[PDB]
């Protein structure tokens, strides 16, 4: 459904870099909505518990640090297949493997200075949203637009 | 040769949402060059005729619909390879499944709203440039760029 | 009022240095409506009516010469103010005097490659646009945009 | 350059996906991103910010309007970036705004004219505190700074 | 005569800033003609002779040092008018008095950190270009498009 | 990160007023610019660096065209950019290169594809010493390289 939602954000280094605004750009372009935005200071234990599912990996103390060593810009966006969608907007994980078109393909080199994140599965998505806004910061609103971008609406 | 043409719409949704501009820049910027451009409304009818080998399809109905519902951009572009290249440049039928970089990558969701249509072959460009254009409205030129973008030339 | 109409065109340099999509997308980023759009080869006839106020002026024989050279795009935009507004897009007269952020100031030097035309006023717009749509070229639409762009909408 | 404004992306320039065009164009200044949220006005929250309109006969519509949907409000940070939005946003009515300003690029009709920055110094600071509680503001130090200013 | 040419160069801060492509293409765009272009390190002497008019002003010894801190992008463009129309291009000297559109307007803040330098006269970019460029770094070329920007060509 | 490759601007490229797009892409994507040149080759300065085809039948015009009119040499530094830049400029067959890189966003024929990059870490330092002198390269530290790499 048009309703699913994701967690897209801006990590240190692309707000140190000043993606915020190409990064928001791609996603409006694509026709996806903006229902959560928000810059903060993440704390080592929200970025511990934001990538609690890779502990045991070598990089993870390098990235909890990293993650919280600055602000990130946090959005939620709105859409058909969202999830997945939002992903392809990224590129791949590692910037070396992303296409050009992509975030991490136009503007990444390094796996851990990749500029954003995206929720991987509709499940995290939900997690993440509840982990870093609370319902008071995601608004409800209709796009204008959504005749033009859905079939069914 | 470089004298293949392509038949490309910008479909109404397409023009509702601000993407001719857009849309044309990206066909000049690849070397193409653009022989026939018109504004219009299509009927039904001209719908039906235009898809009619998809006339056996659920969506049918809904797209000749819509199609019709507002007007068009119906362009003509010439140049070497132009009916693949031009599909190409436009992405994935389905949005879902098209790539950042193409028109519906960057700029569609929605299979029923992807912006856009090419020519599918050479001879279907021919049919399609035939039922939208009269002879007249072509217009024959040379492109002053023509030997930078090709070697025969 | 909001339906205002001017007559814009991208003379022959502006084709053949490829920046039809970039006109069409500054106007329709402004809000304009795009209502009618073709492309053709004026005659000198047609380019001697078109520019007939300056019959007198030591360029006109280089003007008309030139402006039936290559295919025009010609469009005609609606909007609140559209005639005074799409000359401000287009910038000055003679791009030397043009600023960056307008079609010439951008994009030309000399005041006869100039790459675009806009109507002077309210009754000269009625007038170009009667020259060369006929009525029945001209699509009438609703913008989804509408009440986004107008208050009064 | 710790000087700061309020601007915030009205209903219009959401609903026309303005944001991030407009975010870059501050960032691409040089300016530093210290607050940003979107959220929905109320009535009342239009009305004060609109306060010193109260008096004017389009007030009752601006504060519907900009009740309306949502608004994306930010705090920017940086050398005469009060006067530096408004150059960037372009005059209050788009047919006097110039291309190459937000209002001159996107907006044609002053009631829909896509985005406000604070008018001074003094009404930024009591913008922000208006919009941002305290510890929605973040503080840091952009890598670019010395790059940016000859005093960093 | 469209054979005058201007120094044009990314200051210290303009290349950090990645900001030479950007600039690049503004020449480009606006029809001027690359005839030199070159990656250098200015020593303090080289600062201190480019700038010798304001030998006696304050903030001398400060620009002399931050010239010389760092690579610049040193280019020479050709073009009807190119001095005054590479100055409009960068806005003016203190970005704070810069309008949006140009170099100094959309990306510059400080009037230390202004990103960039253009000639202000024909007679000093005369001067500029025989003290940063040898003849052998200028290269004689003929625009393919020189007919489509010119009148007179 | 301090690998470094060899790009071209074609002179097919610079006609078409592509330079600077090109090395805005590069810009953007982090990697750091070390070298660079207008200048026209000669006849065998483009038999040289086209060594490899020497025995193609389409060698004496590719050697001709790229003699005809000046390239932009360029020498650009960081991790993985020799693969990285060939990314970039895309499948060598424009009609092979997809939306998004130089040739998919800009060319149409492979004897006038635009530009051209190292195809290997031993081919690109070649190509740095055939086209740039030891003292045209600029060693520099980008401020910006501890935001683009962990490791820096
Ligand atoms: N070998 C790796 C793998 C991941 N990472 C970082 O860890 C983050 C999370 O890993 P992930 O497997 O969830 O990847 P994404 O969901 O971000 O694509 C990545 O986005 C990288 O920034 C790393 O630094 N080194
Ligand atoms: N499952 C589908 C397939 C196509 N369509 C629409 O039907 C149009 C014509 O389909 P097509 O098979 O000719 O595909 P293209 O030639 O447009 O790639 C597509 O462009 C879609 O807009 C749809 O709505 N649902
Ligand atoms: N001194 C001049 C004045 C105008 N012209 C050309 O003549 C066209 C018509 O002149 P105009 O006075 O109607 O000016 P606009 O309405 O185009 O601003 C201009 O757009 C120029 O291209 C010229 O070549 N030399
Ligand atoms: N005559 C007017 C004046 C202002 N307004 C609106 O009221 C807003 C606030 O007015 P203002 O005097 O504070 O102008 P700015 O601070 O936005 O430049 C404007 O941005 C317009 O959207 C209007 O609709 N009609
Ligand atoms: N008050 C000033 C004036 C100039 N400058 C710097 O000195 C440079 C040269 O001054 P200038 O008067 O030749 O100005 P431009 O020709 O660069 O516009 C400027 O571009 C500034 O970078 C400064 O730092 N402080
Ligand atoms: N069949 C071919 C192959 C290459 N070429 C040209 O020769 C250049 C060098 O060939 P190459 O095999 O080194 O390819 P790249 O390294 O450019 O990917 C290409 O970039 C093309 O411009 C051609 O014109 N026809
Ligand atoms: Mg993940
Ligand atoms: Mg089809
Ligand atoms: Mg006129
Ligand atoms: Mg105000
Ligand atoms: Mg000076
Ligand atoms: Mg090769």
């Amino acid at each position: 459904m048009p309703s699913e939602r994701t967690f897209i954000a801006v990590k240190p280094d692309g707000v140190q870099r000043n993606l915020v605004g190409e990064i928001i750009k791609r996603f409006e372009n694509k026709g996806y909505k903006l229902v959560g935005l928000k810059l903060l200071q993440p704390t080592e234990e929200q970025a511990k518990q934001h990538y609690i599912d890779l502990a045991s990996k070598p990089f993870y103390s390098g990235l909890v640090s990293y993650f919280s060593s600055g602000p990130i810009v946090g959005m939620v966006w709105e859409g058909l297949g969202v999830v997945k969608g939002g992903r392809v907007l990224l590129g791949a994980t590692n910037p070396a493997d992303s296409l050009p078109g992509t975030i991490r393909g136009d503007f990444a080199v390094d796996v851990g200075r990749n500029v954003c994140h995206g929720s991987d599965s509709v499940e995290s998505a939900k997690r993440e949203i509840a982990f870093w806004f609370k319902a008071e910061e995601l608004v409800s609103w209709t796009s204008h637009s959504v005749k033009q971008i859905y079939e069914r609406a």
